[PDB]
């Protein structure tokens, strides 16, 4: 993995965003780990989070014209990501927010849009944003997320793959489950957690 | 005025946020100028806006423990201000957002709270935030805004003074009408606008 990906994992662990134990997902599936972006709850957390989103976005090389934050959780994520693109990459991006869970604010909604999210569990929320995007003449180019859990969704493919197929876009993640596994292999002291996650990948992974 | 205040005025003018002409305020009053924070609509705009809020906040010396962003417009403003405090002042502040125009997200709502706004036209929205703040055991210490227009509100005193009296808090602005007048006096080329604003201050100013 790239340096910034290792740094993001260490950041998420240090802020208790990424935790191991016995968690029940929205699916009802039981997971040995959980990524809770709600716990990025200070201004330094927001600053670093935006910088990691922006680095993932620049590293991907995907072309986009506008950064879209859908209410409610997308608005702060898009805000700090837009700030980080300007401050750390000298990129001045139009943004648009939907004050709707359309009431649009920000720049004219036009062009290739990058939607920001944290963790994808279903495609429904993305379709609502896609319809507002398309209703204003723009196009959904990609979805930017923190973590791709790389596990089956409702059908045979992963939730991220369902989004890419259904809405004909690219998904860009800061990290994936594969990266989390590679991180844990570097750390002798959490060998036990590494075994629990690898066990989880074999049963539910894609 | 301080350097950052002159820089904020030049920034607002360059991004068409601050405009002169014939505007009708929410009051129905006619003003030779209008400050439209909606036009801070790119990521660089958001980055600089957060930096100017943070500088105003640090310059004021007011003590606060948490930065509160009330939905909808307060959330991006609080986000970029919190980021700027961390990135440019090495201050890591808890934040809380109200996803309500209470559904609170962010850090535990506790302590001395600084609410963020853009332009105060009435105290009603601030009271709703104050009640959520007080309902969670915290206290409203201040309101941080872009521009204090320094004109009468509904009674004898200004809208900002009504907020300070009614909710027993301090209001911190990046700039005031007085600063705008001082800026225009430096600029021979807009002598005509300077006369129109001074005329407006004498009729409506506090
Ligand atoms: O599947 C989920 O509901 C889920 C998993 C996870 O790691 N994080 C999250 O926010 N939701
Ligand atoms: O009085 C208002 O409604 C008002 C004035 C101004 O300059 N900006 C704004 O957003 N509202």
């Amino acid at each position: 993995m790239k340096p910034y990906q290792r740094q993001f994992i260490e950041f998420a662990l240090s802020k208790q965003v990424l935790k191991f134990g016995e968690f029940t997902l929205k699916s009802g599936r039981k997971s040995p780990y959980f990524f809770n972006a709600g716990l990025f709850n200070t201004g330094r957390d927001l600053a670093l989070l935006g910088r990691f989103y922006a680095e993932a976005l620049v590293d991907s090389g995907i072309e986009f014209d506008l950064l879209f934050g859908p209410a409610y959780k997308g608005i702060p994520i898009a805000t700090t990501t837009a700030v980080a693109l300007a401050e750390h990459h000298d990129l001045d991006l139009p943004y648009c927010f939907n004050r709707k869970e359309g009431n649009l604010v920000g720049s004219a909604l036009q062009g290739r849009v990058m939607l920001v999210d944290d963790v994808i569990t279903a495609g429904t929320a993305i379709r609502e944003s896609m319809e507002i995007i398309q209703a204003n003449g723009a196009t959904l180019a990609g979805v930017l997320i923190s973590l791709d859990r790389q596990e089956r969704g409702r059908g045979e493919i992963s939730a991220i793959q369902e989004v890419e197929r259904d809405y004909n876009c690219k998904v860009i993640s800061i990290i994936t489950l594969k990266d989390l596994i590679a991180y844990l292999e570097e750390k002798p002291e959490m060998a036990e957690h590494l075994a629990a996650v690898k066990a989880y990948r074999e049963e539910f992974g894609v």
